[PDB]
C-alpha cells in the first residue's frame, strides 16, 4: 500500500467516526429542554424566585451539556488534529 | 492511488459523516417541545406572568439548541470547508 | 479513476447522507405533539385564554422546528447544490 | 465507468436514502398520538369545549406533521424527480 | 454493465429501502396506544361521554396514522411500481 | 450476470429488508402496554365499567396494531410472494 | 454462480434478517412492564379487585405481545422453513 | 465455492444475527424496572399488601421477560444448533 | 479457502456480534434507575419502611438485570468459548 | 492468508465491537439521572432524611451502573487482553 | 499484507469504534437534564434548601456522568494510545 491510499481510508473512517460521535447531541437537547420546561413552570408560580430559578437552570444544564462537548471535541480532533495520519509509516 | 480517487472516497465519507451528525437534531426537537408545552400550560393558568414565561422559555430552549448547532457546524465544515482534501498528498 | 466514477460515488454517498440527516425529523414531531397536547388541555380549561394559548403554542413549536429545518437544508444542498462535484479534479 | 453503471449505483443509493428518510415518521406518530390522548381526556371532562378542543388538536397536530412531510418530499424527489442522474456525465 | 446486473442492484437496494421505511411504524404504535389508554381512563370516569370519547380517539389516532401510511406507500412503490428500473438505460 | 446470481442478491436483500421492517413491532408493544396499564388501573377503581373499559381497550389497541401488521405484510410479501424475482430479465 | 454460493449468501442474509426482526422484542418488554407496574399499584390499594386486576393485566399484555410473536415467527421461518432456498434455480 | 467457505460466511452471519437479536433485551430491562419502582412505592404505603404486591410484580414481570427469552433462544440456536450448516449442499 | 482465513472471518464476526449484544445494557440501566428513584422518594416519606423498601428494590432490580446478563453471557461465549471455530472443517 | 492479515481484520473487528458495546452507557446515564432528580426533590421536602436519601440513592444507582461496567469490561478485554489473536493459527 | 496496510485498517476501524462509543453521551444528557429540572422546581418552592438542593444535584449528576466518561476514555485510548498497532507483527 502507498501512503496516499493509507491516508485516504484513515481519514475517510475519521469522517464517519466524527459524524457518529455527534449523535450524542440528542441527549443534552432532551434533558436541557426538560429543565427549561420546569423553569418556565416555576417562574410562573414563583416570580420572586426568578433569580434562583434561572441560575439553577443554567448550572444544571451546563452539567448536562458536557457529553455533547466531549463528542464535539472528539469530532474536532478527527477533523483538525487527526492523530492517525502521523502514525502511518 | 491517484489524487482523484483519494478525494472521491474522503468526500464520500464526508457526505455520510455529515448526514449522520444531523441525527442529533432529534434531541432539541423533543426537549424544546416539552418546554413549549409547559409554557402553554403556564400562560393559561397565569396570564400575569406571560413576560417571564416566554423569556424563560426562550432562554432555556436556546441552551437546548446548542448540540443541534454543533452538529450543523460539523456538517457544514465537511461540506464547504472540508479539512481532509488538503491533507491528501 | 475517471471523472464519471468519481461523481458516481460522491453523489451516491450524498443520497445516503441526505436520507440519514432527515432522521432528525423524529424530534420536532415528538416535541411539537407534546406542546399540542398541552394546548388542547389548556383551551378546554380556560376558553378565554385561547389567543395566548395558540400564539404561545406556535412560538414554542416554531423554535422546536429548527433542527428539522437544518436537516432539510443539508439534504437539499446535497441533492440540488452539491458542493462535492465541483471539488473533484 | 459506463453510464449504465453510474446510474445504477446512484439510483440504488437513492433507494436506500429515501427509505432512511422515512424513519422520521416515528416522530409525528408519537407526538400526535399524545395530542389525541389529551383531546380525549378533555372532551370527556368538558363536552362544551368540543369545538375548541378539536380545532386546537388539529392545528397543533398539523404543525407536528411537518417533518414527516419533509421526509416524504425528499423520498419522492429521489424516486420520481431524481436530481443525480442528470448530473452524471 | 449489462441490464440484468443493473436491475439486480437497483431492486436489491429497493428491498432494503422499503424495509427501512417501515421502521416509521414504531411511531403511530406508541402514540395511538397512548390515546387508547386515555380513552379507557375517560370512559370509566365518564360513561356518559362514551360517544365523544371514542369519536375523538379515532379522529386523533387517524391523524397519528399518516406517517405509517406514507412509509407503507413508499415501500409498495418500491416493490410493485418501482420507478428506477425504467430509468435504466 | 447470470440469472442465478441476480436472484441470489435480490432475495438476500429481501431477507434483510423483511427483518428490518419488523423493527416497527416495537411501537404497538409500547403503546398497547400503556393502554393495558390504564385498563388495569380503571377496572380496580370502577369494577362496574368493566365492559366499557375492556371494549375500549381492545378498540384502541387494534388501531395501534395496524403498523405492526403493515410491516408483517411487507415481510411476508418479500418472503412468499417476492415481486422482484419476476422483474429480472 | 454455482448453487452452493447462491444458498450461502441467501442463508447468510437470512441469519442477519432474523436477528434484526427480533429487535421488535423491545416493545412488548416496555409496554407489558408498564402494565405490570399499574397492576402492582392497583392490588395494593384495592385487594378486593385482585381478580379483575390480574385478568385485565393478562388480556392487555397478551395483545401487546403480538408483534413480539410476529417477529419470532419471521425469524423461525428464515431459520427452519426458509422460503428462498427453494426459489434458487 | 468450497464447503469451508460456505460454512464460514453462514456462521459469520449467524454471529452477527445472534448479537443483533439480543438488542431486544433493552425492553424487559426498562419495563420490569418500572414495575419494580411501583412495587417499592406500594409496599412503603401498604406494608399489609406485601404478599400481593410481590406476587403481582413477579407475574407481570415474567410476562414482560418473554421477548428477552425469545431473542436468547434465537441466539442460542444460531450458536449451538445452527440450522444453516446442514442445508449447505 | 484455508483454515486461517475461515477462523479469521468467523472470529471477526464474533467480535462484532458480541459488542452488538451488549447494547441490551441500556435497558436495565434505565429501569433500575427508575426503581432507585422511587426507593429514594419512599424512604424519605416513610423511614420506617426502609427494610421493605430496599429489599423490594433489590428483588425487582435483580429481575430487571436478567437480559443484561443474557447479553453478557452471549458475548463471553463468543469471546472465550467460541462455538463456530470447532464447526469449521 | 498470512498471519498479519488475520490479526489485522480480527483486531479491526474488535475495535468496532468495543465501541459498539459502549453504547450501553446510555442506560445508566438516564436511569441514574432520574434517581438523582428524586433525591433532589426529597431532600428539599425532608431535610431530616438526608442520610437515608443519599445512601439509598447511591445503592440504587450502583445497581443501575452494572451493565455500563459490563460493556466497559468487554471493551477492555477486546483492547488489552484480546482473546482472538491467540486462537489464530 | 504489508505493515502499512495492517496499520491502516486497524486505525480506520479504531476511528469508527471511537465515534460509536461516544453515542453513550446521550444518556447522561437526558438523565442530568431531568435532575436539573427537579432542582429548579425545588429551589423555587423551597429557597431555604438551596444548599442541599444544589449539592445533591451535583452528587447525583456526577454519578450519572460516569458512562459518558468511560466512553470518552475508550475513544481517547483508540486515538492517542492505540493498543492494536503494537500487536501487529
Ligand atoms: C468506514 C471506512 C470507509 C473507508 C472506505 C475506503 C474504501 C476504499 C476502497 O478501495
Ligand atoms: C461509508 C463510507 C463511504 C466510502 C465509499 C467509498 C467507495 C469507493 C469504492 O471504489
Ligand atoms: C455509503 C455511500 C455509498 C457508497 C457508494 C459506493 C458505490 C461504488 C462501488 O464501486
Ligand atoms: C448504499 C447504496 C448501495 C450502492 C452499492 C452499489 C454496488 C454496485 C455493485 O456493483
Ligand atoms: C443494498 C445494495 C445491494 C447491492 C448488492 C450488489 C452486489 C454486487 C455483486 O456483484
Ligand atoms: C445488504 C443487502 C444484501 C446484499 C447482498 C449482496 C450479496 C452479493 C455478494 O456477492
Ligand atoms: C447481510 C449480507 C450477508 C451476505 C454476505 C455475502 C457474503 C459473500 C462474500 O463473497
Ligand atoms: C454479516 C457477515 C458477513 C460475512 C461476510 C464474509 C466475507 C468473506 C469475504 O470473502
Ligand atoms: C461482520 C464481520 C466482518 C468480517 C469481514 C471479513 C473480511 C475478510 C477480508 O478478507
Ligand atoms: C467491521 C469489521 C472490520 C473488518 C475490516 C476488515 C477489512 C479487510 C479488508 O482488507
Ligand atoms: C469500519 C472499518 C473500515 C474498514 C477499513 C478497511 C477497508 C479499506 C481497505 O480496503
Ligand atoms: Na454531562
Ligand atoms: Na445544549
Ligand atoms: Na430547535
Ligand atoms: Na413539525
Ligand atoms: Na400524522
Ligand atoms: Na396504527
Ligand atoms: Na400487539
Ligand atoms: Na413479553
Ligand atoms: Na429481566
Ligand atoms: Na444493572
Ligand atoms: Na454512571
Amino acid at each position: 500500500m502507498d501512503m496516499l491510499f493509507a491516508k485516504t481510508v484513515v481519514l475517510a473512517a475519521s469522517a464517519v467516526g466524527a459524524g457518529t460521535a455527534m449523535i450524542a447531541g440528542i441527549g443534552p437537547g432532551v434533558g436541557q429542554g426538560y429543565a427549561a420546561g420546569k423553569a418556565v413552570e416555576s417562574v410562573a408560580r414563583q416570580p420572586e424566585a426568578k433569580g434562583d430559578i434561572i441560575s439553577t437552570m443554567v448550572l444544571g444544564q451546563a452539567v448536562a451539556e458536557s457529553t455533547g462537548i466531549y463528542s464535539l471535541v472528539i469530532a474536532l480532533i478527527l477533523l483538525y488534529a487527526n492523530p492517525f495520519v502521523g502514525l502511518l509509516g
